[PDB]
């Protein structure tokens, strides 16, 4: 239900407890048109969203009983299943709902939900939900204190021209090799780059590239997250210059300050890359003003946050 983080930073769970009385209490998952404990949460083996990945998803994030811009992810997950030629067979609004009703059955305040629309058995196509306890790309330490990362020497990205990283999907077989290379050399995360050798992303988070005040993402071989999105619309508000556009490798060693986002944990620090210090090897400044700002979003009302009712 929560985990241990750091006292007086801007990551701090809810206080509450879970109502055991009810099977649903801290997982639920919607399949096959009924909602589920998530521990009796299975799908056909014969899902070719299983056997060919032919499938996209989404993960939207509850925090104190607020998902974040689940618009957004609807029209990402929809924008992405139509670019697949799948049909999820319901409406945004309607997947709304049902992924609202998911969360308020779990009980969880913070929360990770994932909508999956895969291709289906034989052929009509799946729609699975689920919303299961908070699940952190890294541990809430290093969203506070940051991470470490190097560059692959033996893995690049996929290029959009092959298993497209710009519709998000389950096909981790770059992203997977290059987190255990990263383990090998003793680094916590790896930030992979495409064939040109411009940065890609990170094994499931985008990175931003801080150089002289300005703030930078990759446009081609990157998800279009909803966490970069929102980083730069926080970094507007700050009057801080953000573009999507292609870093270099260069840049990338090169870089004042290098974060981590993602919807699973936020915007993390990354603090040194190849064991090289990034700055002081410490949060750079401007991810820690970005970050304190996104964990600020989650308690605001206004548009991005929606409250589940329990």
């Amino acid at each position: 239900i929560r985990e241990d983080t750091p006292p007086g930073s801007v990551i701090q769970y809810s206080d509450y407890e879970l109502d055991h009385s009810s099977p649903f209490a801290g997982g639920v998952a919607w399949i096959e048109g009924e909602f589920l404990p998530a521990e009796d949460a299975k799908i056909s083996i014969f899902d070719t969203g299983f056997g060919h990945s032919d499938l996209t998803y989404t993960v939207a994030h509850v925090w104190h009983g607020n998902i974040f811009r689940l618009g957004d992810h609807l029209d990402r997950l929809l924008d992405g299943a139509r670019k697949l030629r799948l049909d999820a067979g319901y409406t945004k609004d309607e997947l709304a709902d049902i992924t609202k009703q998911c969360v308020s059955m779990s009980q969880l305040r913070e929360s990770f939900v994932n909508l999956t629309v895969t291709r289906g058995y034989g052929l009509t196509h799946q729609v699975y939900i689920y919303a299961i306890p908070y699940l952190w790309a890294f541990p809430p330490a290093e969203q506070i204190f940051g991470t470490t990362a190097i560059v692959p020497r033996h893995v690049r990205r996929a290029g959009r021209n092959t298993v497209d990283p710009t519709i998000k999907n389950y096909q981790w077989g770059d992203l997977t090799a290059a987190s255990f290379e990263a383990k090998d050399r003793g680094a916590r995360t790896a930030i992979l780059l495409d064939s040109d050798n411009c940065v890609a992303e990170g094994p499931g988070f985008n990175v931003c590239i801080v150089k002289d005040g300005k703030l930078a993402s990759p446009s081609r071989n990157a998800l279009p997250g909803i966490t970069r999105k929102t980083v730069f619309e926080i970094a507007d508000q700050m009057g801080i210059e953000a573009t999507l556009r292609d870093v270099t490798s260069h840049e990338l060693y090169d870089a004042d300050e290098l974060m981590a986002v993602t919807t699973a944990g936020g915007v993390t620090p990354i603090n040194s890359l190849d064991g090289e210090a990034i700055g002081n090897g410490a949060p750079g400044p401007m991810t820690v003003a970005i970050r304190d700002r996104f964990w600020a979003l989650m308690d605001e009302p206004g548009p991005l946050i929606e409250a589940i009712e329990y």
